[PDB]
């Protein structure tokens, strides 16, 4: 019976392909009608999961796929999350060889955004890469799998593979580094086959400058992949770096719009007929967060919403 809780209030579709800890299952929301990703994990095949999950209760914002509801049973955890259709940002760079400079720039001030308020929170998520980043109906993108954030190796800054002491900001600067090339470029700046020369390239930190790229635009990666990670730009200079201000002249808004605070009327409002509570004790009762049915319909209406 691991599906009886979740079958009250969802009505399950395909199982969609994945690779690792969770099986990912869509399904969409009976009370509301609004579809809903599901990450399913098998307990006795732990830590990853309870992470990811408080992680994402106190994160809350337009770039990070948002946790609509948490269920659990004796063998498995459901996180009932945001429903991101455009795929991955890796398939989607593939697909286009390489984004140009300009291209780039709408992707990259996205993922600044959620960085920037993932570090204001007091988290790192240390396993950005593309692969890590969804598209949601409005070609936005989300921030997905915080189970190695802290209060892949292509990616990973070379401090953090030596196992040496690092700080989780100064890891995902350079993280974020790599995924600036990989856009530009559509290939990583360190790879190899072989696993040890691959760390071998990484440490080095040289890397080739294809002819395409902007003065501007080898400028940034310099200042964000740099092996000391003392010499690494800071979150707060990267939100208005002059590659970043390029056609905005405006830094990147990384404020969540997405509160905990403010509930939204019509929401409630539509919530409250399948309830038995006065308005005061419904708002109360939201505002607990929970992350049971009712905070799962309340998002979700949210969402039904915000599409108009
Ligand atoms: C017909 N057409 C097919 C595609 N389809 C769709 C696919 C995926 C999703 N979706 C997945 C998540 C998700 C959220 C948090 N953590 C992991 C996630 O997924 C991991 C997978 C791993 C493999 N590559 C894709 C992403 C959220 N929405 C929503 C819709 C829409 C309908």
């Amino acid at each position: 019976m691991d599906y009886d809780e979740l079958l009250k209030y969802y009505e399950l579709h395909e199982t969609i392909g994945t690779g690792g800890f969770a099986k990912v299952k869509l399904a969409c929301h009976i009370l509301t009608g609004e579809m809903v990703a599901i990450k399913i994990m098998d307990k006795n095949t732990l830590p990853r999961i309870k992470t990811e999950i408080e992680a994402l209760k106190n994160l809350r914002h337009q770039h990070i796929c948002q946790l609509y509801h948490v269920l659990e049973t004796a063998n498995k955890i459901f996180m009932v999350l945001e429903y991101c259709p455009g795929g991955e940002l890796f398939d989607y760079i593939i697909s286009q060889d390489r984004l140009s400079e300009e291209e780039t720039r709408v992707v990259f001030r996205q993922i600044v955004s959620a960085v920037a308020y993932v570090h204001s929170q007091g988290y790192a998520h240390r396993d950005l890469k593309p692969e890590n980043l969804l598209f949601d109906e409005y070609h936005k993108l989300k921030l997905i799998d915080f189970g190695l954030c802290a209060k892949s190796l292509a990616y990973a800054a070379p401090e953090l593979i030596q196992g040496k002491s690092y700080l989780g900001s100064e890891a995902d600067v350079w993280s974020m580094g790599i995924l600036l090339y990989v856009l530009m470029c559509g290939f990583l700046p360190f790879d190899d086959d072989n696993v040890m020369a691959l760390y071998k390239k990484i440490m080095r930190g040289k890397y080739d400058v294809p002819k395409w790229l902007s003065p501007s635009s080898i400028l940034l990666l310099q200042q964000m992949l740099q092996v000391d990670p003392k010499k690494r730009i800071s979150m707060k200079n990267l939100l208005n770096h002059p590659w970043i201000m390029q056609d905005y002249n405006y830094p990147v808004e990384w404020q969540s719009k997405n509160p905990f605070i403010h509930l939204d009327d019509d929401c409630v409002t539509e919530l409250s007929v399948h309830h038995r509570n006065n308005r005061q004790t419904m708002e109360d009762l939201i505002s607990l967060w929970q992350y049971d049915h009712l905070t799962a319909t309340y998002l979700l209406l949210l969402a039904k919403k915000a599409r108009g």
